[PDB]
């Protein structure tokens, strides 16, 4: 039997691609720039915000400083931080305050493998802290996803081989990564969007304790 699961936190257990979209939103119109809207943000989904900052200032032409790109990049994180202070309980995807409760009594560790920079602060918010074991540190790791290095470390942390854990995803990148740190990774999503070599479930309801046992079985 799997001994952990290794989360990750956006797509699967919450939305914090929302609020990143509001802050390069409002940043693009406190500038001036025209037509940030969510089909191009699918531009600036898993990427650093100086390529974010990059793209969104060349929808206009747009030349900057550097004490002042500086200053934008800044800006979409003060304000992204301002809105993600209203994270609740309420924004927990649903199945997944069950999945970790059934995940507690069974004695399975559970573990963060997100790349999100303010992991412990949404868990507390969305008040997830007393289920999980241990939180991978993203800055402690030397790569980012589709390298394994998060799903490592958030299965060491445990006290486990990726190779004894699940990982949960809903991003190309995300799989890849579970895949190569040896963990068995189950999708949320489309397989047009994940792939077909692998199991996916529609939504995060599905991501039951027992369907997850069925698929380490198989
Ligand atoms: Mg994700």
């Amino acid at each position: 039997m799997f001994k952990a699961v290794l989360f990750d936190l956006d797509g699967v257990i919450t939305d914090t691609a929302e609020y990143h979209f509001r802050a390069w939103k409002a940043l693009a119109e406190e500038i001036g720039i025209n037509g940030v809207d969510r089909q191009f943000n699918e531009q600036l989904k898993g990427v650093s915000r100086e390529d974010s900052l990059q793209k969104i200032l060349d929808l206009a032409d747009k030349k900057v400083s550097a004490e002042e790109f500086k200053e934008l990049a800044k800006r979409k994180n003060d304000n992204y931080v301002k809105m993600i202070q209203d994270v609740s309980p309420a924004d927990v995807y649903p199945g997944i305050l069950q999945l970790l409760k059934d995940l507690r009594s069974n004695k399975i560790k559970i573990a963060l493998a997100s790349a999100s920079k303010n992991g412990p602060f949404l868990l507390e918010r969305m008040n997830l802290t007393g289920y999980f074991d241990a939180i991978a540190d993203p800055a402690e790791v030397a790569a980012s996803k589709p390298a394994p290095d998060i799903f490592i470390a958030a299965a060491h942390a445990v006290g486990v081989a990726p190779s004894e854990s699940i990982g949960l995803e809903d991003s190309q990148a995300g799989i890849q990564a579970i895949k190569d740190s040896g963990a068995l990774p189950i999708g949320v999503g489309r397989p047009e969007d994940l792939g077909d070599d692998i199991v996916i479930v529609p939504d995060t309801s599905h991501y039951t304790l027992e369907f997850l046992k069925e698929v380490w079985l198989q």
